[PDB]
């Protein structure tokens, strides 16, 4: 069975003091040992967190670039992340696609380069409010996934978790209903089966993000094609523990 997966995306939030307190809370918490947990601090706090955090929670960067090294002021390579012992990276997050203009292909290039350099990837996809209203959610998700599949192999998928995050659900306090999320997850899984392989479809975690909190996580977690969550706002708070424990 697919191991339940909960990721915390801290985004551009944190200080030494606030992170120390967040990590202390996590370090004292009783977590379901069947949940794979990853947290993603801002890049400059990766060392602090990797040092201080319980080793059964893994650390992620929030972005990386497509080359080993070179003249890319302000960018970090996957090699650097491995060097510092950071096993995961979030790629293609809605904010990077929509605010920072990362194309489907650029995201796909990052995913391939990160995997080839030994990182595990949370690959983010999802539709805008307008695309949802048009009934084109899966067409968008399919386009974003196809770009990734063009650049990575069948075997490469073993270290990918797909995060489905409707743009209209991110930070808006409007969560997808269990029906809405389940339908997309089942459709993504079918896409994987038809375009990549049945084995990749059966094995790949598809996690939901967009306004997940302590109050709505349990019902979402009961859906047969939802394998966990990518948590933004709630990941900064003690209720993150309740989400890790959503199946408990
Ligand atoms: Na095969």
């Amino acid at each position: 069975a697919r191991k339940f997966f909960v990721g915390g995306n801290w985004k551009m939030n944190g200080s030494k003091a606030s992170i120390k307190s967040l990590v202390e809370t996590l370090n004292a918490s009783k977590l379901d040992n069947k949940t794979e947990v990853v947290v993603a601090p801002p890049a400059i706090y990766l060392p602090q967190v990797r040092q201080a955090l319980r080793k059964d929670i893994q650390v992620a960067a929030q972005n990386c670039y497509t080359k080993a090294s070179g003249a890319f002021t302000g960018e970090i390579s996957p090699e650097m992340l491995k060097d510092l012992g950071i096993p995961w990276v979030i790629l293609g997050h809605s904010e990077r696609r929509h605010i920072f203009g990362e194309s489907d292909e650029f995201v796909a290039e990052k995913v391939k380069y990160a995997l080839d350099q030994g990182l595990k990837v949370i690959a983010c996809i999802g539709e805008t409010l307008e695309e949802r209203e048009a009934g084109k959610t899966m067409e968008v998700c399919a386009r974003q996934l196809k770009a990734i599949a063009k650049k990575i192999s069948e075997s490469d998928w073993s270290n990918v978790v797909i995060a489905y995050e409707p743009v209209w659900a991110i930070g808006t306090g409007k969560v997808a209903t269990p029906e809405q999320a389940q339908e997309v997850h089942a459709a993504i899984r079918k896409w994987l089966a038809e375009n990549v392989s049945a084995e990749v479809a059966e094995s790949t975690r598809i996690i939901y993000g967009g306004s997940v909190n302590g109050g709505n996580c349990a019902e979402l977690a009961k859906q047969p094609d939802i394998d966990g969550f990518l948590v933004g706002g709630a990941s900064l708070k003690p209720e993150f523990v309740d989400i890790i424990n959503a199946r408990k």
